[PDB]
């Protein structure tokens, strides 16, 4: 960089390398707590088919970013799930960008006045970064790890505009 980054729908020809973003079980967990380890392209799959909004940001010519939309309620919210990014391109302001993207999108397609996005208490980037673009805690709510053990959900949101 500097980052020149684009966006566009997710198409079947990029499921390969978004499924090679998560690294570790933990990451798979905070980006799609209801998948397996190892991940692939077939659950990535039938991730997009039940969501909505399956976006990817791009920058010189490569996928580093993906993100949907798991929840969407038309006049009022959207919720972002499934936010990944590239090993390679971590802290670079691609989540940043995804994220503005996909709040235009709940804005005008959906006409939404809220954001909300849910972040595992563990992953500290993300509870940062959401606060630094204005996201703000609502609620915490109990949930388990695919071990058992009890981890606390964050609940944010942000007003739209």
């Amino acid at each position: 960089g500097h980052m020149q980054l684009s966006h566009r729908p997710a198409e079947t020809g990029d499921l390969e390398t978004v499924a090679g973003f998560p690294q570790d079980r933990d990451e798979l967990f905070y980006c799609y707590p209801k998948a397996i380890w190892p991940f692939s392209v077939a659950q990535l799959a039938a991730a997009i088919a039940e969501r909505r909004g399956s976006t990817v940001a791009v920058h010189d010519g490569q996928v580093l970013g993906f993100a949907n939309f798991y929840q969407w309620q038309h006049g009022d919210f959207c919720a972002l799930g499934n936010m990944m990014v590239a090993p390679a391109a971590r802290g670079l302001g691609v989540a940043r960008y995804l994220i503005g993207v996909m709040e235009n999108l709940a804005r005008e397609q959906y006409k939404a006045r809220l954001m909300k996005i849910s972040c595992f208490n563990a992953n500290a980037a993300g509870l940062l970064l959401y606060t630094q673009l204005g996201y703000q805690p609502r609620a915490i709510a109990e949930r388990h790890d695919p071990d058992g053990r009890r981890v606390a959900l964050i609940q944010m949101d942000k007003p739209l505009e």
